[PDB]
């Protein structure tokens, strides 16, 4: 839509030089290949592809945006290359029956919110030709416990003195809304623990609908605040150079950042404990993650 | 609407605390009146005037946050005093024919961007007794002159070259949008000059589109980048404990920062020199501001 979310994702350096790693590395991929890049944006990626030596690149995206990535795409000299066209993926008509490569960047905070991977998976089913290959094909979502004390007052027990006045009742409106934030690593009191694995080439809408027991290794005494979640993203089918970044608290921060789900009570763990929950993520645009934490279950939402 | 507007508000303690020091410090002004609180959100303004000895506070909000509010009312045991009804203040019955005193924190960035002033005036003219008053008063716009050219640059010239590849034609997507920021102080190159002065007792909603010639002092001989708008409010009328805030880039940090209008072509200036402008704003929900400077003319509106 608006150039603000593209300039974003284009400075996020981790983002943007992972995919331009990937491309020119692994040149194999998209020499003399027809290349789609799904939400093509500016058409970054496009013009990656082109310049690793694409035959052909049909860049798709359904806003304004596409128009400026028509300028983009002449002012580099690309045309002869790159072919763009306004719609959405389910609807355009493209000027070939199959695709050998699909690209895109489709992930939403915590992978899944307002997430693109359902118009990938269509543009897989409907113009991947035989044997060929989608991009990032690989993604993991994790949990890992934090305590933070003084964040969890600063947004929860806040409210019980606003400048002399009791809001307490406002709370129950704050709790089941996830955040987006950067975390200090030095708040992280658990071994991260992998909740999900998806293999873009095999996965189907259905499976980003999911249910994981998951075990935290408690690393710290402390009182746990919170869980935070972060997705990590591989490029690993027929790479020479293999290309990995990851969203959480212990990497480089990314656009993405962190999602952190606010326990409404905390409670004490203990160095070497393992601790037990369950988590359920459903598509119920928006979707919602249900946690099981110390005999207590809270869902989830993201504004 | 949404809890978090009113969470960002509420921590904002040059904002609430000047309401708080206003409304404590000029209890006369409020002692045994009949207070109407438009646009009451969380109710807090209503709760200070009640704490002052309001006779009667009628607190008026359109969104569900007035149902938070009647809690927030309840938990603080001041039911007796204060009566909340949802609706637009320009639909809902009040149980009075007129007011003594109106409050309000209706301001947006650059005063008058998504701002509820056209709500309050509409409050005033139906509801406020003869020799009534209403609150915040007075209020200012000033324009400041900035020279920052890695801003500039961070901004503008990043599409000129965008890991290797031209996007140039996205700058005329970016000039015309303001950016609402904080300014370093270091970076201000002119004293400010106001450019607009409103009592709220006497203004209309057509006043509210004007134009002012300005001059802007120049204190530092740099490369001029970008106008900076702010506004200073000030409670005047009946006090004897006044009070005023500024908005500026010199003042505390407040959640309306500053409104930045970057240069297409910045130019250099000279210490002493009077930089003569004129600018205009139109309500063309939406509202837009028209800057003349050193021959040039743009247009900018807010995101
Ligand atoms: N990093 C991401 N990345 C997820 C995808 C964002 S949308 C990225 C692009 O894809 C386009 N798009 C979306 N659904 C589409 C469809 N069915 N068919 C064709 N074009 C489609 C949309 O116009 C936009 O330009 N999101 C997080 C984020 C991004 C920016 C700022 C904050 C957070
Ligand atoms: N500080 C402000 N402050 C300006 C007013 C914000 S709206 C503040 C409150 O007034 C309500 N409201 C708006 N128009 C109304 C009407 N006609 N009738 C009744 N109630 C009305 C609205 O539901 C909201 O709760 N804005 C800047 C800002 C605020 C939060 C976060 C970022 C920026």
């Amino acid at each position: 839509g608006h150039y603000g979310i593209h300039e974003e994702m284009l400075k996020d350096k981790i983002r943007t030089e992972s995919y331009r790693d990937f491309i020119y590395q692994n040149p194999h991929i998209f020499k003399d290949k027809v290349v789609l890049d799904v939400g093509c944006g500016t058409g970054i990626l496009s013009m990656f592809a082109a310049k690793a030596g694409a035959k052909k690149v049909l860049g798709v995206d359904q806003s304004e945006i596409l128009y400026q990535a028509m300028d983009i795409i002449r002012l580099n000299k690309l045309e002869d290359t790159i072919t763009l066209i306004k719609g959405k993926i389910e609807e355009v008509h493209l000027p070939v029956e199959k695709v050998d490569v699909i690209i895109s960047e489709w992930m939403g905070y915590f992978l899944l919110f307002e997430s693109m991977l359902d118009s990938v998976l269509y543009a897989k089913n409907k113009y991947l030709a035989k044997g060929g290959s989608v991009y990032p094909d690989i993604c993991t979502i994790s949990l890992v416990a934090v305590s933070d004390v003084n964040k969890h007052a600063d947004r929860i027990a806040f409210w019980d003195d606003v400048y002399g006045f009791k809001m307490s009742c406002m709370k129950k409106a704050v709790i089941p809304e996830a955040v987006v934030e950067v975390l200090d690593p030095k708040t992280l009191i658990s071994e991260p623990c992998g909740i999900k694995h998806i293999d873009c080439h095999t996965t189907s809408i259905s499976d980003l609908e999911f249910s994981s027991d998951f075990t935290l290794k408690i690393t710290r005494t402390s009182m746990c605040t919170a869980i935070a979640g972060y997705f990590d993203i591989y490029f690993e089918k027929n790479c020479h150079n293999r290309v990995v970044f990851s969203t959480g608290p212990q990497s480089t921060k990314t656009h993405w950042k962190q999602t952190v789900f606010l326990l409404e009570k905390p409670f004490s763990v203990k160095a070497g404990e393992a601790l037990k929950g369950k988590v359920t993520v459903h598509k119920n645009r928006s979707l919602t993650v249900t946690l099981t934490l110390n005999n207590s279950t809270q869902t989830y939402g993201l504004q």
